[PDB]
């Protein structure tokens, strides 16, 4: 009998049996360019057949379903055996999702005597309609998305010279505070995207005695992580006129400058990463001008 043998270009990637056609991100953003190479055999010379292409995408939930059609009239060449190519043109494919083009011919005329009289009765049919043909398949393959990790501050305030620490905070002498207080922040960060940029705001918060909190100073600077999203960052707030007798705390918020996460499973980057540490007990943290 009559046979079909088919082969897809999906963005100029041909198909073959023993792998899909497979598709960069970069070429999906404008749509994929679909042609079918049809190889057929055993067909009737110089007859006319109606072609009729379909690609189809292979669903996660184990379906089949309809995306592009084409119906063309084709010729079969002297002999019986040659290729056709038919176009479903641009097509817009998902990303991550699979698809595959099925084939079928059917004779215009009829081509077959079914029951020996010798007049032709029935059309010749020939399809080729393989979800497993690798040949007629291609993937729309997914962008390497940033391993986004629990981004992680950890922070040392650093006020005339002294480091604060967990178990007691920067303690400026009198004398220290007479010129005002040097304050610079060290910032330990974890867990963020290697080689990216970060928006650092760094805010002086005068904390007084009944808790509540007072922006005395701020500075935002430009940072960016180094290798695997782990380092030290540093923030300098200048000289203070601070309060003797009086508590600061160092706050720290760190905010991608671009969309590093998926957060709606369509490939396409929505959400920054925001990683900050807002600790008004952090005494590693915390600065406190000694009285005289
Ligand atoms: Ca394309
Ligand atoms: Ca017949
Ligand atoms: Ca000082
Ligand atoms: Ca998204």
């Amino acid at each position: 009998e009559g046979t079909l043998k088919t082969t897809v270009a999906a963005d100029g990637v041909n198909g073959s049996s023993e792998k899909e056609a497979l598709v960069s991100f970069e070429n999906s953003k404008d749509g994929v360019d679909v042609k079918d190479t049809i190889d057929y055999k055993d067909l009737v010379a110089n007859e006319k057949y109606n072609l009729t292409g379909k690609l189809m995408h292979v669903k996660d939930d184990g379906s089949l379903e309809e995306v592009a059609t084409k119906t063309t009239e084709v010729t079969a060449v002297e002999n019986g055996s040659g290729q056709w190519e038919l176009d479903f043109g641009n097509q817009k494919l998902q990303v991550g999702e699979k698809y595959v083009v099925f084939e079928n011919a059917e004779s215009v005329e009829n081509l077959i005597d079914t029951d020996n009289n010798y007049e032709l009765d029935t059309k010749q049919v020939v399809k080729h309609e393989d979800k497993n043909d690798k040949a007629q398949t291609l993937i729309v393959e997914k962008p390497n998305l940033p391993e986004v990790k629990d981004g992680t501050l950890r922070t040392t305030v650093i006020a005339d010279g002294v480091n604060g620490s967990s178990e007691k905070e920067a303690l400026v002498s009198f004398e220290n505070s007479k010129d005002g207080v040097d304050v610079k922040d060290t910032i330990n960060y974890e867990g963020l995207v290697a080689n990216q940029n970060y928006t650092l705001t760094g805010t002086l918060m005068h904390v007084k005695a009944d808790g509540s909190l007072e922006e005395i100073a701020t500075k935002t600077t430009n940072v960016t992580a180094g290798e695997n999203g782990n380092g030290t960052w540093g923030l300098d707030f200048g000289n203070q006129k601070l309060q003797v007798g009086e508590k600061y705390v160092v706050f720290e918020n760190a905010e991608s400058v671009e969309n590093l996460i998926d957060t709606d499973k369509d490939y396409n980057l929505d959400t920054k990463q925001v990683v900050k540490h807002e600790d008004k007990n952090d005494k590693a943290q915390t600065l406190v001008v000694e009285k005289p």
